[PDB]
């Protein structure tokens, strides 16, 4: 029952590959549904064409700011922000998909994909999914990051949807 969504990643416009995610709607249905709908675009906005604005090798890839493209924007399907649904799931290692935020109960559309175990974020960021196929593509994206997170090539979600 858990939805599978995919991102087709491009690097300076050149196709790199596909990442697919399992969304844990059985544990975090509201958070899963937000990401699922932003990945299909069915509400009229979402992730297609957006970029990954911060990539830190050995930590995480951050994206989902489809309104300001720099970490300051994005919005949920429910409004600007929604609650931390729960913290049942933990940041157990690479491939974990979790919500970025600016404080308690401020989820929008920004998310991050862990490339390492990030247990210090447990209880503060809502984990809602995990990479299914294409962790090697996330590892490839990682190489275009830097210590301060600035990317050396433009990493975009060229296409996305539900599988
Ligand atoms: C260098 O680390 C980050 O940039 C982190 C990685 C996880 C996702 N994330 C956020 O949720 C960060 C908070 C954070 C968490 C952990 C470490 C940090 O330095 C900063 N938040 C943001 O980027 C948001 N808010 C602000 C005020 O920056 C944006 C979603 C509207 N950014």
């Amino acid at each position: 029952v858990n939805p599978t969504v995919f991102f087709d990643i491009a690097v300076d416009g050149e196709p790199l590959g596909r990442v697919s995610f399992e969304l844990f709607a059985d544990k975090v249905p509201k958070t899963a549904e937000n990401f699922r709908a932003l990945s299909t675009g069915e509400k009229g906005f979402g992730y297609k064409g957006s970029c990954f604005h911060r990539i830190i090798p050995g930590f995480m890839c951050q994206g989902g700011d489809f309104t300001r493209h720099n970490g300051t924007g994005g919005k949920s399907i429910y409004g600007e922000k929604f609650e931390d649904e729960n913290f049942i799931l933990k940041h157990t290692g690479p491939g974990i998909l979790s919500m970025a935020n600016a404080g308690p109960n401020t989820n929008g559309s920004q998310f991050f994909i862990c490339t390492a175990k990030t247990e210090w974020l447990d209880g503060k960021h809502v984990v809602f999914g995990k990479v299914k196929e294409g962790m090697n593509i996330v590892e490839a994206m990682e190489r275009f990051g830097s210590r301060n997170g600035k990317t050396s090539k433009k990493i975009t979600i060229a296409d996305c949807g539900q599988l």
